[PDB]
RNA sequence: GCUGUCGUCAGCUCGUGUCGUGAGAUGUUGGGUUAAGUCCCGUAACGAGCGCAACCCUUGUCCUUAGUUACCAGCACCUCG
């Protein structure tokens, strides 16, 4: 907003100026001490078209899926996509798990059956020799699939965080033919991604930022 | 039909997904660890089956029930078994 919250953080810096991908050249405003610096005047329409369009997709009962597992990030996308409904991930994306949805439906099923089991009353009021192997494969499974429990369909358009480090989703979206929205860096490409967000990645302050502003753009959408 | 052998070695495969024009490949590679494709972590793979392990028999400790044809600590007799 206003050019001063996104000016300030980290939003105007880049991945320095050996590693940048040509097609980010059309919206590099320079690069000042060997670091590319982004042009956030020409950031800020796409920004909000992007807010806007998601806070009108809000309102139609359409589920927006979140993208967050990097360093210092997922915990962020973990609470912030806590409350506003909406799924996310929070670790490592697993291959597949919308190309072989049927696949994951089953490990969604043993996730949804085994927290009823270890949750009913403690059921397992038993030896802990193999209540502790239970209790890990809870957690194991919670880690990768607890944000996704819900949402037994697929999603209807679907946010990235960065778009370098988890092409494979944006990949397999695409393959789904759904749309997609990226943060995309200095060292990034925009192919496969429909509503560019030519913004900054690694710097927290930006990525709550961003989250934020998706957050409360579809909590004015879904209203109604 | 039954049996030997590699070999009681730890391997051998499938569904769906993905990569390649294709034969095919990933799963099943990698860092550790284990008797073991055993387990953990990572990881375009996610899951499953036959194997490995476990359930069976026996051996080593104790407890309950049992005391004849088995036993003899105590009591007595004893021809001293
Ligand atoms: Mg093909
Ligand atoms: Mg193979
Ligand atoms: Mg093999
Ligand atoms: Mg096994
Ligand atoms: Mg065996």
């Amino acid at each position: 907003v206003n050019m001063r919250d996104m000016l300030k953080a980290g939003v105007h810096f880049g991945h320095q100026t050996r590693y940048w991908n040509p097609k980010m050249g059309k919206f590099i405003f320079g690069a000042r001490n060997k670091i590319h610096i982004i042009n956030l005047e020409k950031t800020l329409p796409m920004f909000n078209e992007a807010l806007t369009f998601v806070e009108r997709l809000a309102a139609g009962k359409n589920k927006i899926l979140f993208v967050g597992t990097k360093r210092s990030a997922g915990k962020i996308v973990r609470e912030e996509a806590a409350r506003c409904g909406m799924p996310y991930v929070d670790h490592r994306w697993l291959g597949g798990m919308l190309t072989n949805y049927k696949t994951i439906r089953q490990s969604i099923k043993r996730l949804r059956d085994l927290e009823t089991q270890s949750q009913d009353g403690t059921f397992d009021k038993l030896t802990k020799k193999e209540a502790l192997m239970r209790s890990r494969d809870l957690e194991k499974l919670e880690r990768s699939l607890g944000g996704i429990k819900d949402m037994g369909g697929l999603p209807d358009a679907l946010f990235v965080i960065d778009v370098d480090h988890e092409r494979i989703a944006i990949t397999e979206a695409n393959k789904l033919g759904i749309p997609v929205i990226g943060v995309v860096d200095t060292n990034s490409s925009p192919e496969g991604v429909d509503y560019v967000i030519p913004g900054n990645d690694d710097a927290i302050r930006a990525v709550q930022l961003y989250l934020n502003s998706m957050a409360e753009a579809v909590i004015r959408g879904k209203q109604g």
